[PDB]
RNA sequence: AUACGUCCUGAUAGUUAGUAUCCAUCG
RNA sequence: CGAUGGAUACUAACUAUCAGGACGUAU
């Protein structure tokens, strides 16, 4: 029942030295091992939350993924695994409900954001925190929330060990040059005080794994100039499914085609021609299944459609998919990686890429033998699309050139980070809850929505900006405060001159939060009276 | 005829700010 | 409603270089 691979034993023992990263192609059997150095930490994480005993957290980005991974270490472990995300509606939740949360389980399986929360107001520090793996750690730059996670070490002291980790397989998130990698590679190294390590032998993953990706047969069209007044497209995908059902004769009821695209209303679009044609009984097209994966809650009441609703519904077409029940697959933002299929041979890249990360990751989805590869490019964008192609190929080939062990032996690069200009309110020092400087707008967000309140949008209740000139002529912010009459009075009217207009907003809303404990509205964790809604 | 210097539309490559549009993810 | 990431476009400044337009110096 047991499956293991060769090389990641190889990894375990290497990273079980210092903090290591891995990166690896799709199907590399990285996320394995997340589950071995779990176990291998399980004594310690045997302590009672008497005191504060020891957990591990694991940070997943994407709500469909939480609960396969779960299953995922729930096969391999007999260790209690729960779920978490904001679905439920959590935001109204008291101190003794997660301290009876945090001694009923043992691992906590949530996204970053609600990580953020839940440190933002002091429930739990850092401290006696045993492991904790980052998802997609490419995505950690700019002012993303895993830096934000990551900052709040820089208040801690270094000679605790809440060990991190993050798995990815391309190391870049926008479009770039093949001079700017280097860079990019040592910035991020930098950032979250660990080392990039790649498997130098990758026999099983050139045999079938990342360098054997499905071919990429580039077809065109005339796109450019309900299936014969929509575009072409719609027919070069009508002739490359013929195509399909030529090459698997014996295959002929159905195989297991992925469509990727890029808007929720073509893919909703697409699936209902298909079930039509499908439905219509026809010669041409009369096996055909398809079903929604993607679109997410994406807001309880304020101008959606979709209404994805619970995770139950992507947990049952999954479910579904792999019992062979659903069988085509259309989906915009959630599949492009976590998803797994065993057996899998064709994936139709409907829209075109934007980026290398997005052309790395969507391609490796198939995984069976002669897998297909299909890409839709038009006559007129064909020699940029052919050159951007061959750049993409560059990139790769360096990528791989540099795969060679970078250590990080600056540690100056992390005291290098960019403070900001003004330092946040602290009442209780280190061991108290730290607010952020990024978090006073999430405390901004419902200013006197708690209690008895209108129910309108006085989350935006206006501000006023004022300019004027300075030494240097570039110009100063004055961000101004007036919130309408719902509360006592408030000492941040007006905040201090900033460079930029949002550090203004920053510097004339944060000192509410300070104004706000000493007023006794906060509490011990800063929780608004213990109530529903606002953060 | 060459070289150098001041300002600028054009070009090569990077940074910063504002603005406008679009997309995705999540609370 | 909000925090974000990505993509394009405009203005605008600095940054290392090329060219041309307005002027000056050495040969
Ligand atoms: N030995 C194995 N046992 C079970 N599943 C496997 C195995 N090897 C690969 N897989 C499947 O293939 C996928 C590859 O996962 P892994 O190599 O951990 O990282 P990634 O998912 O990033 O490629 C997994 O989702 C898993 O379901």
């Amino acid at each position: 029942e047991f499956t293991p691979r060769p090389y990641q034993v190889e990894l375990l023992e290497r990273a079980m030295k210092k903090n290591t990263i891995v990166c690896l192609g799709t199907g590399s059997g990285k996320t394995f091992i997340a589950v071995m150095l779990i176990k291998e930490l399980a004594h310690e994480i045997r302590g009672p939350f008497n005191e504060g005993g020891k957990r591990t957290f694991f940070l997943v980005n994407t709500v469909p993924l939480v609960n396969q991974q779960a299953k995922v270490i729930r096969k391999h472990t007999s260790l209690k695994v729960g779920e978490y995300v904001g679905d439920m509606g959590v935001d109204s939740w008291n101190k003794e409900k997660w301290n009876q949360e945090f001694e009923k389980h043992q691992v906590l399986v949530m996204t970053a954001q609600i990580f953020l929360d839940i440190l933002n107001h002091g429930f739990i520090s850092l401290s006696q925190v045993n492991l904790l793996i980052f998802d997609e750690c490419h995505h950690a730059v700019k002012n993303h929330p895993y830096r934000q996670i990551m900052r709040h070490y820089k208040n801690l002291e270094q000679n605790d060990r809440p060990r991190i980790l993050g798995l990815t397989a391309s190391v870049i998130n926008s479009k770039c040059k093949p001079n700017q990698v280097e860079k990019k590679i040592k910035e991020l190294e930098a950032t979250l005080n660990s080392r990039v390590v790649t498997a130098s032998d990758l026999e099983e993953v050139a045999v079938q794994k990342y360098a054997t990706k499905p071919k990429e047969i580039i077809v065109s069209y005339n796109s450019d100039r309900s299936v014969e007044f929509v575009s072409p497209k719609v027919k070069k995908l009508l002739e490359i499914l013929k195509q399909y059902f030529s090459n698997n004769n014996n295959s002929s009821k159905e195989l297991c085609g992925i469509i990727f695209v890029e808007r929720r209303y073509t893919a909703y679009v697409l699936y209902k021609l298909l079930n039509e044609l499908s439905a219509k009984r026809d010669d041409d097209f009369s096996f055909i299944k398809c079903d929604f994966v993607v679109g997410h809650n994406s807001s309880p009441s304020s101008k959606e459609k979709s209404t994805e609703m619970n995770s139950k519904k992507q947990k049952e077409v999954l479910k579904k998919f792999r019992k062979g029940e659903c069988n085509l697959l259309v989906a915009t933002s959630v599949v492009e990686e976590g998803i797994d299929i065993p057996k899998c041979n064709l994936v139709v890249r409907f829209d075109l890429p934007k980026n290398f990360r997005s052309y790395v990751q969507s391609k490796g989805r198939a995984r069976a033998k002669n897998s297909k590869y299909i890409i839709m490019v038009e006559e007129d964008e064909k020699n940029k699309f052919q050159e951007d192609l061959n750049q993409y190929q560059e990139i790769e080939k360096i990528l791989l050139r540099l795969c060679h062990n970078r250590d990080a032996p600056s540690e100056e690069d992390f005291d290098s980070f960019e403070d900001e200009l003004l330092p946040p309110y602290m009442p209780y020092g280190t061991d108290g809850p730290r607010v952020t400087m990024s978090s006073a707008i999430s405390l901004l967000h419902r200013y006197c929505s708690k209690l008895p309140s209108d129910r309108f949008t006085t989350l935006t209740p206006k501000f006023t900006y004022i300019e004027q000139n300075n030494e240097e002529e570039n110009k100063m912010f004055r961000c101004t405060l007036r919130l309408p009459i719902n509360s006592p009075l408030r000492e941040p009217i007006t905040g201090q001159p900033m460079p930029s207009k949002k550090l203004a907003k920053r510097s004339a809303a944060l000192e509410a939060c300070k104004k706000l404990h000493e007023m006794g509205e906060l509490d011990d964790h800063l929780l608004p009276v213990k109530i529903s809604r606002k953060n």
